[PDB]
């Protein structure tokens, strides 16, 4: 019948183009991060039933800053949202998926607190990773070894291999087309042509910087709504979000648009 993890009201395109959702957010810093260097978890206050949880990881030399925006932005249409700071800002990929996975592991444990903000908050069966540049890279091979992860949505990815071949988690890959720190070209194309086994996404952002989809970013209307629409399709296994989350915006600001195995 149902669907258990359905939240919130059907969407629209506005209210996914919206700077916030429908539920309220707060946020807290983590006390003791485990396996991680800092964390700042995002979570709805009025969400009606357990939600999903996100980890995000920001890129080589970033911090928490550079990926802050998806917290309010995911958490407010019903999502628990950890961002990162990574033991060394030049952590490589490997180390930002062990990571990664140790944030999800945290907020798995909050859940669990009584103390947190979050107890009682988490569906610790319904997890998605995203992340900038390495973080990215950490976020696909944070999918690579943990398939039962619900979705993917790294952006301006990199790895030292593009092969992500092994990954079947639904994968939206958003790019910069004038990244010129991990070009589209030998970066990001690359990573999703790879992917044959999963529902998969590219969205290109026209003129994009490598930070194109980064906190203070001028195109948070669409990057916002494709991500909040693949995670809530994905992870909540949500079908009123099927054709915002598979279909092209047909977008001023899309400047490649791909997507297999979508529904």
């Amino acid at each position: 019948g149902a669907n258990p993890y359905a939240r919130g009201p059907n969407p629209t395109a506005a209210s996914l183009e919206a700077s916030a959702g429908p539920f309220t957010v707060r946020s807290f810093t983590v006390s003791r991060p485990s396996g991680y260097g800092a964390g700042t978890v995002y979570y709805p206050t009025n969400a009606g039933g357990t939600v999903g949880a996100i980890a995000i990881v920001p890129g080589y030399t970033a911090r928490q800053s550079s990926i802050k925006w998806w917290g309010p932005r995911l958490a407010s249409h019903g999502f628990v949202v950890i961002t990162i700071d990574t033991n060394s800002t030049l952590d490589q990929p490997e180390s930002r998926s062990s990571q990664q996975m140790a944030a999800l592991r945290q907020v798995a444990s909050l859940n669990g607190e009584s103390s947190s903000p979050i107890y009682g908050k988490v569906d610790t069966a319904r997890m998605g990773v995203m992340g900038w540049s390495m973080g990215g890279g950490g976020s696909l091979i944070s999918a690579a070894n943990n398939p039962s992860l619900k979705a993917a949505a790294p952006q301006a990815p990199w790895h030292s291999s593009t092969n992500f071949s092994s990954v079947t988690v639904p994968t939206l890959i958003f790019a910069c087309e004038n990244d010129s720190i991990a070009p589209v070209a030998s970066s990001a194309l690359p990573i999703y042509d790879s992917m044959s086994q999963n529902a998969k996404q590219f969205l290109e952002i026209c003129g994009g910087s490598h930070s194109c989809a980064n906190s203070g970013n001028s195109n948070q209307a669409l990057i916002g709504k494709k991500g909040v629409a693949w995670m809530k399709r994905f992870m909540d296994n949500d079908t009123r979000y099927s054709t915002f989350a598979c279909e092209n915006p047909n977008s001023t600001a899309v400047c490649d648009f791909r997507t297999a195995n979508c529904s």
